[PDB]
């Protein structure tokens, strides 16, 4: 209560591992979300994939051809020969956008399922893509689906791409981070275990979906092998599973560094320091690794923890890392979209960050940005559509403090999205905490 136990002195692992070695030795991992219209075939594509994975029945497939304390996101862990995967759910319904926000926020990258049959992407989907880049997703795989209904026309494929590509790019993505993959869905052609036809093979020479996914995972496995003891540990709390040793099971995702049994961490905003004596991974989370690293979804068994003051959305770090803060006010580098009304000093909205959402308002319009980050000298009285500006935000109606990290400490965690009147109006990066 009044105070929790807290140290800034790291505790040794029980069994120090060479982390670089451990990384190099381990299968690459990738998490992703699946986006797209319901008519786009997301579910049938997902069926096909799980079917080829022998996770889903043949009967199950045919029918489709028609608990912690509280739950923030849903995940599913599957694997292949070459890599481990985690599917995070992002419900595509108009009424569930916050929920989509939650899911996207925790995914490394996105698959965009698009119907190719006899191009204009719908609103809800343009929505989700806008959210994706806003929350830091840089990589996309475009699943060009139901090609059968266009008899695998390269013309159609090539035409859809030429319309979609420039859009994704206007939105913040880069051509080089996007992969385009033809699939049938009906037949599974292009998904995993059923190969492309010779006829398709003559114009399409690329990898199928599963291989593309596997390739993506490896790129990530690459970065991670540089990971040090000098690298900060960061962990997003996604679920606290329901003594006395102050044991607790906290599920989440590593956003940085590594963690081993015996090491400690501090949880914000409660500011309690804990010891992890077990790390459980996989669907089971009796599988127990002695190392977890950035990107892994795992469950930490903690000693000396008090779940009463640990919630979904909470952030944990190395004990000697002090860049996390609770604040009423902070500065956003703001990118505005197409809005109905302009933003003014005092305008309220809903702020979305990671898995959390919180009402807030503009405290100050500080300056337009004219180039990259340069603060323009044009006086700013109000902030309209398609503009970038530095802004000061105030949280309002605050029941509980929100742990915050600037986007320069961590690109992904420092991202926010702004909504008001049920529309996405802006995206920002946290530049400074006016703590």
């Amino acid at each position: 209560v009044q105070r929790y136990y807290k140290t800034t002195v790291p505790t040794k692992p029980k069994k120090p591992h060479d982390i670089s070695a451990f990384v190099k030795s381990a299968l690459p991992h990738l998490s992703f979300v699946v986006l797209g219209h319901v008519d786009a075939g997301k579910s049938t594509l997902m069926g096909r994939l799980l079917y080829d994975l022998n996770i889903v029945n043949q009967s199950q497939l045919r029918k489709l051809q028609r608990r912690g304390v509280t739950v923030s996101i849903c995940t599913s862990h599957f694997s292949t020969h070459r890599a481990n995967f985690t599917i995070v759910d992002a419900p595509g319904h108009r009424d569930f956008v916050p929920n989509a926000i939650m899911g996207i926020s925790q995914a490394d990258m996105a698959i965009l399922c698009v119907d190719c049959s006899t191009f204009d992407l719908d609103g809800q989907t343009k929505e989700h893509m806008l959210l994706a880049s806003s929350l830091g997703i840089h990589n996309l795989i475009i699943a060009m689906n139901k090609m059968d209904n266009v008899d695998w026309s390269q013309q159609r494929f090539e035409e859809i791409k030429s319309k979609l590509l420039p859009y994704l790019v206007d939105i913040g993505f880069f051509e080089d981070n996007i992969n385009w993959v033809p699939i049938s869905g009906f037949s599974g052609e292009g998904v995993y275990k059923i190969e492309y036809t010779d006829e398709v093979r003559q114009w399409y020479n690329g990898p199928n979906l599963m291989s593309t996914l596997e390739n993506a995972a490896f790129k990530i496995s690459k970065e991670n092998e540089g990971i040090n003891k000098d690298d900060p540990f960061l962990f997003s709390v996604l679920e606290i599973i329901p003594t006395s040793n102050d044991l607790a099971l906290v599920s989440g995702k590593l956003e940085s560094g590594s963690i081993q049994p015996g090491e400690s961490l501090t949880i914000y905003p409660s500011e309690q320091s804990c010891i992890v004596d077990k790390i459980q991974v996989g669907s089971q989370q009796h599988e127990e690794t002695d190392v977890a690293i950035k990107g892994d979804f795992v469950t930490l068994k903690l000693r000396k923890a008090y779940p009463e003051d640990i919630q979904n959305g909470d952030l944990a770090a190395s004990v000697d890392y002090s860049s996390i803060h609770s604040a009423q006010c902070f500065v956003l580098e703001l990118t505005t979209f197409d809005m109905n009304r302009p933003l003014l000093p005092g305008t309220p909205f809903i702020l979305f960050i990671g898995v959390k959402e919180q009402p807030a308002r503009i405290k100050r319009l500080i300056s337009f940005i004219d180039k990259g980050n340069t603060a323009s000298k044009k006086k700013i009285r109000h902030l309209g559509s398609k503009q970038r500006a530095f802004v000061e935000i105030e949280l309002i109606e605050v029941k509980r403090w929100i742990p915050l990290l600037t986007a320069h400490e961590n690109d992904r965690l420092g991202r926010v999205v702004l909504r008001k009147d049920g529309r996405t109006i802006a995206a920002g990066k946290i530049s400074e905490i006016t703590q």
